[PDB]
DNA sequence: GCCCTTAGCCCCTTGACAGGCGGGAAACATCGTGTTAACCTTCGATTAAGAGTCGCTGAGTCGCGACG
C-alpha cells in the first residue's frame, strides 16, 4: 500500500536521480574542501602517502 | 639346639627405545565481500457444510429548552 498508493513510479528520472546524487556528492565534495581540519588532515595524511604509505587505493 | 654361610626374592638405578598430544609451518578447501550494466517497475491462497462464549465499534429512537 505504501509503496502503491503513496510512491509513484520514476519513469525517466532514474537519470534525474542519478545527476542529483552526482550533485549532492559534488556539494560534499565542495564542503568538505575548504578551510578547516578535513583539509588539513586529508594534506597530513596525504604526506605520509606516496612514499612510504598507501598513495592509491585509499586515498 | 643355635650360629654361620649361601641362595632366592624384592627392591633400586639406567636406559634404548615408540609414539604420541600438540603447535608450527605449509599446502589446500571455505566465506564474506564485491562486480556486470542492452527488454517486463503489484507475486499470491483460502478458509468458507458443528459449537458454547470473551473484547470492541457504530446506527435509530427518545429527553431539555429557545426562538417565533
Amino acid at each position: 500500500r505504501e509503496m502503491g498508493s503513496v510512491e509513484l513510479l520514476s519513469r525517466e528520472g532514474e537519470i534525474a536521480i542519478a545527476k542529483r546524487i552526482e550533485a549532492g556528492r559534488d556539494t560534499m565534495i565542495r564542503g568538505l574542501c575548504e578551510s578547516a581540519l578535513t583539509f588539513e588532515a586529508i594534506m597530513v595524511w596525504r604526506e605520509e602517502l606516496g612514499t612510504g604509505r598507501i598513495l592509491l587505493r585509499e586515498v
